[PDB]
């Protein structure tokens, strides 16, 4: 039996209101849930899911040098593959093996509805309108580092903004939007901006495009019998269309606005 | 020295203007060719950018089984990496082996400015305006194997619509578009549509969202000891923000419209 690790994040890994009545697999449902039923069928092996320990998603400790989350679960032998929204990143493909991307997103804008703010240059333009991004990650990393005139301008603005336009966590960010009465607008990757768009109280929505380009994928240790056939039925299932149609499922046919 | 084949094909891989004045790598200009440069320089390997000679991108004839195209090249042991707008397909996975994907794209909808359609179910609600896709490739079995009911309907129209909708060549396509007084629109990447529509004479333009979603990875013969370094090169470039720094380079920097 293969020991998949996931973390519970709506609406990849949700536990069943009932599940306190069922067992195994069966007490969760979600994107990833069903992801990882079509891997296992068209791969042809059993599996059981397991919830992550810390319930992180995988990074290293520049002192320690400890991976933590699902890559560290990984990397020490305590799961054989990960299926989750784990990003596919540069010093995590060193450690750890990656599928072609299962779904693909970027950084986008979180704006409470009202808000006169459609993209990443009204923000720039503007001091009136807060905005920020998480204090660690991908996405103040690529404001940090970029060369663009638009997102440079933009994180000058964020690093000597007052009070602080940084948050956390992201639902740190998500409430600071909708408690700011429009006053401030949050950085975060498409997927969660247009999850939190489709649920009530449906107060906020995505605006302007994406910022970056990355991708999502499925992880399996380097050398893991798994790797090539996941990675294969990964690609067959997009190209069935099954892929969309998760996510169709998941953000809009279970939308609520 | 790293052999390289690549592909003639706008705005990827060009022959300068005065190219009879230059010699090997210099000859060439575009997205592929930046991107070779860039990947050479992180691997630190020489390279030679050859074309390949049948045309083709890569496809296994049904009857002989024989890859055609750069994969082809690969393949059989012609080339050793393969850097153009190669899309990651399972079938193509199978035979050879592709870094994560250095640009994103999808099937998209082409139509000459002022024909009144907004999106694929708008087409598939009409037969005024004709509609069509390359007389072979993954665009067109797309649709002859989509569940969806909006392209499974699109697909039936065309593959019975007279004269026919379907084209040789991309040129031949666009050219039709151009020349139809808007009675005909072409669906085919979205790459080349975003490119066209920066083109004189301006007459084109992409409408509504892809229909899937795909990515053009750089590929190298399975086993190959560059494989791994070439796709932690592309991660890296890509978390540099180079690749969009090249697709707007080509794209919209040196735009016409
Ligand atoms: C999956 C979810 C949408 C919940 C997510 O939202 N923000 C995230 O990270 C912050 P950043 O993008 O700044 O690294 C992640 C997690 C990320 N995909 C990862 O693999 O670490
Ligand atoms: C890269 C470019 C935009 C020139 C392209 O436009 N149409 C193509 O194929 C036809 P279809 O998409 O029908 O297979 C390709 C080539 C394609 N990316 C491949 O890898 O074969």
């Amino acid at each position: 039996t293969v020991v998949v690790t996931t973390i519970l994040e709506s609406p990849y890994v949700m536990m069943k209101k009932n599940h306190e009545m069922l067992e195994g697999n069966e007490r969760y449902e979600g994107y990833c849930v069903d992801l990882a039923a079509e891997i296992a069928k068209h791969c042809g092996f059993k599996y059981k899911l397991t919830i992550v320990g810390d319930g992180k998603y995988g990074a290293r400790d520049a002192d320690t040098k400890i991976w933590n989350g699902m890559v560290g679960e990984l990397v020490y032998g305590k799961a054989d593959i990960a299926i989750a929204p784990l990003t596919i990143t540069l010093v995590r493909e060193e450690v750890i093996d990656f599928s072609k991307p299962f779904m693909s997103l970027g950084i986008s804008i979180m704006i409470k509805k009202g808000t006169p703010i459609e993209s990443a240059e009204d923000l720039s333009k503007q001091t009136e309108i807060a905005y920020g991004t998480l204090d660690s990650g991908s996405t103040k990393e690529f404001f940090r580092r970029s060369k663009i005139a638009v997102f440079d301008k933009m994180w000058t603005y964020m690093r000597s903004a007052e009070p602080s336009v940084f948050v956390r966590t992201t639902a740190e960010g998500v409430a600071r939007v909708r408690k700011s009465k429009g006053k401030y607008a949050y950085l975060l990757e498409s997927t969660m901006n247009e999850y939190i768009e489709q649920r009530k109280p449906c107060d906020t929505m995505k605006v302007g495009g994406n910022l970056d380009s990355k991708g999502y994928g499925i992880a399996t240790p380097k050398g893991s019998s798994l790797g090539n056939a996941v990675n294969l039925a990964v690609l067959k299932l997009n190209e069935q269309g099954l892929l969309d149609k998760l996510k169709n499922k998941w953000w809009y046919d279970k939308g609520e606005c």
